[PDB]
DNA sequence: CCGACAGCGCATCAGC
DNA sequence: GCTGATGCGG
DNA sequence: GTCGG
């Protein structure tokens, strides 16, 4: 990837006209578009000279690059600089950074007063369960993960978990599976044999998970899904570890492999696998994959065992999770 | 000109 | 009390 | 905001 100075101005400036499309106008498709545009321009090898050479950029379109011809020629946007300035976007797009604080929340929070950190440390009524324990780990939760200790917490999970019921499968998907050497969080997929697309097994594992005091704390729990908090224990006297966001989905062996392939990742890979996939006649997606008949029906998904059973209908070798980055 | 831009689990709200 | 809508996350 | 039917 580029020096993040041949274009990280631009980038950055993209990349907060999103923030702001996304929390204070909310206007998700907008933000969409300036994240698109800015992740278009932070791969470009050239120091960009100008808008219309940015808007041969896809993703690129008219307005932006009226922006960047004024950020070339003032090192600023007046709009953007107005807006930072303002108390009450400002404040909204910041509580957003609490997990379970929307825009919604944040919107009804700045409305009647509270802006800050600390106004919501004094309106803990005011906070539902996931919103405290975001506001609780705010500053943990904006950290990253090396992957040291991503092995470490595999470690605990992939132990945990076989000591539950050993003929539980648990893998570790996101960009930890594809080699990154740090994490935003933890995100496992749990399967067993006793459970297929038509047929307690993640209360079980979460429940061991607590016993030894991994997981610490619960952002919500159903059947299928688990998103919580955990922590790695720490070493006698030293300092303890940040608590981290871990994510448990409990998939049907059938559909295992293709959630495996799809929660890898990384994004843009999936797409072009997907778009590879319908040009050969398979239709992909996070469950199965099924054969797109001369009309256009897709027909009854396919039995699959792996991953590269995947790979293997859509004429496709199979390649690494290192080598999917795209 | 103008619709698509993914679609789903869980917590909680809005309505009845 | 239930059913469906919305907010949120990743 | 950008793409494209
Ligand atoms: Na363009
Ligand atoms: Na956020
Ligand atoms: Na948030
Ligand atoms: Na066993």
């Amino acid at each position: 990837a580029p020096q993040e100075t041949l274009n990280g101005g631009i980038t950055d400036m993209l990349t907060e006209l999103a923030n702001f499309e996304k929390n204070v106008s909310q206007a998700i498709h907008k933000y969409n578009a300036y994240r698109k545009a800015a992740s278009v321009i932070a791969k470009y090898p050239h120091k960009i000279k100008s808008g219309a050479e940015a808007k041969k950029l896809p993703g690129v379109g008219t307005k932006i690059a009226e922006k960047i011809d004024e950020f070339l020629a003032t090192g600023k946007l007046r709009k953007l600089e107005k807006i930072r300035q303002d108390d009450t976007s400002s404040s909204i797009n910041f509580l957003t950074r609490v997990s379970g604080i929307g825009p919604s929340a944040a919107r009804k929070f700045v409305d009647e007063g509270i802006k800050t950190l600390e106004d919501l440390r004094k309106n803990e009524d005011k906070l539902n369960h996931h919103q405290r324990i975001g506001l609780k780990y705010f500053g943990d939760f904006e950290k990253r993960i090396p992957r040291e200790e991503m092995l470490q917490m595999q470690d605990i999970v992939l132990n945990e978990v076989k000591k539950v019921d050993s003929e539980y499968i648990a893998t570790v998907c996101g960009s930890f599976r594809r080699g990154a050497e740090s994490s935003g969080d933890m995100d496992v997929l749990l399967t067993h044999p006793s459970f297929t697309s038509e047929s307690k097994l993640l209360h079980q594992v979460v429940e061991q998970l607590q016993k030894v005091h991994f997981i610490t704390d619960t952002l919500s729990k159903g059947e299928t899904k688990f998103m919580g908090v955990c922590q790695l224990p720490s070493k006698n006297d030293e300092k303890e570890y940040p608590h981290r966001r871990i994510d448990i989905r409990l998939i049907p062996k059938d559909q295992y492999y293709c959630g495996v392939l799809y929660f890898t990742g990384s994004d843009i890979f999936n797409k072009n696998m997907r778009a590879h996939a319908l040009e050969k006649g398979f239709t992909i997606n996070e469950y199965t994959i099924r054969p797109l008949g001369v009309t256009g029906v897709a027909g009854e998904p396919l039995p699959v065992d792996s991953e590269k059973d995947i790979f293997d209908y859509i004429q496709w070798k199979y390649r690494e999770p290192k080598d999917r980055s795209e």
